[PDB]
């Protein structure tokens, strides 16, 4: 369904905030 | 449907959030 | 519909947030 | 509507949160 | 209703997110 | 009902969050 | 019911964010 | 369910949240 689909969409585009973040840890170290 | 798509607006933003956040990494190295 | 106006102030304060934190990898740089 | 009205002060919120962060951005300037 | 209360306590939890990035902003000025 | 108070749980988790954040102000400071 | 104990999980979620921010003030001072 | 899986997985994005913050803290100490 499209509010699953729309759900999933969230979940990616919180999963790209961990990646940057984790970009952040290693700049810091 | 209209639910849909504006789930669709906030994945969008968090992704700008997720780019935001590499610029900060890239400015820390 | 309200609903999906209300969502859709929510993608716009988010973005409110990604220009804010490009702001700051700006100063970090 | 009553959730559309607190989904509008969720946004509200959100945007105090980007001021917040702004700030931020020129104390590191 | 208890939903729409239930949202207008998660508004008032970010605005507490918000306090305390103001709070930083200080910090670090 | 459940999902009120699971709303509820997350507006605690959220003040957890800036409970947190407050702290780093302070280390700052 | 399923969307309760979902919403209970991502409240769960929340709070391993409060828990790694706790220690990022921890590092700081 | 569909929604009630959709809502797990932004869960599980909120975890990886957690863990990048984890890896700054480590990061900074």
């Amino acid at each position: 369904g499209e509010i699953a689909q729309a759900l999933k969409e969230i979940a990616k585009a919180l999963k790209e905030i961990a990646w940057a973040l984790k970009e952040s840890a290693q700049a810091l170290k």
